[PDB]
């Protein structure tokens, strides 16, 4: 479907996006890097049981969940699941199979693209810093 991404999608739902972007992990309401990650990253709709992730895959891909809820699993067993405002992968092969629990809305990006915008902001970088304790 489309009726979650339509909410999102175009110059129309452009603040909304970048609203919902800065609620994140990692942007912690830094705009400049959400307006690059929105630039760089490519909306989508999962339908429930979708995987986003196998694991034992090697998907440089990291998704920003902007909406509904991923199930982690591993080995056959559910772990956490992450929901709207966290993300999932990386920051070696693939953890967990990632799956869409209800429609979920993600925006994916690629470790290389991510990183550049990564190592130019100042504010993440000192925010990774922080949590680097034992």
């Amino acid at each position: 479907m489309g009726a979650l991404l339509d909410r999102f999608s175009g110059d129309e739902k452009k603040g909304r996006l970048i609203e919902a972007v800065c609620g994140q992990d990692l942007v912690a309401n830094d705009k400049d890097l959400a307006e690059q990650i929105v630039a760089a990253g490519v909306l989508q709709e999962i339908a429930d049981g979708d995987v986003i992730i196998k694991q034992g895959d090697w998907d440089d891909d990291l998704f920003l969940i902007l909406a509904g809820k991923m199930q982690i699993t591993i080995n056959g067993r559910p772990q956490t699941v992450r929901e709207a405002g966290t993300h999932v992968g990386e920051l070696r092969p693939r953890t967990a199979t990632v799956s869409a629990i209800g429609e979920a809305l993600v925006l994916r990006l690629k470790r290389t693209v991510l990183d550049e915008i990564t190592r130019d902001s100042p504010a993440y970088l000192k925010r990774m810093l922080d949590v680097v304790a034992g």
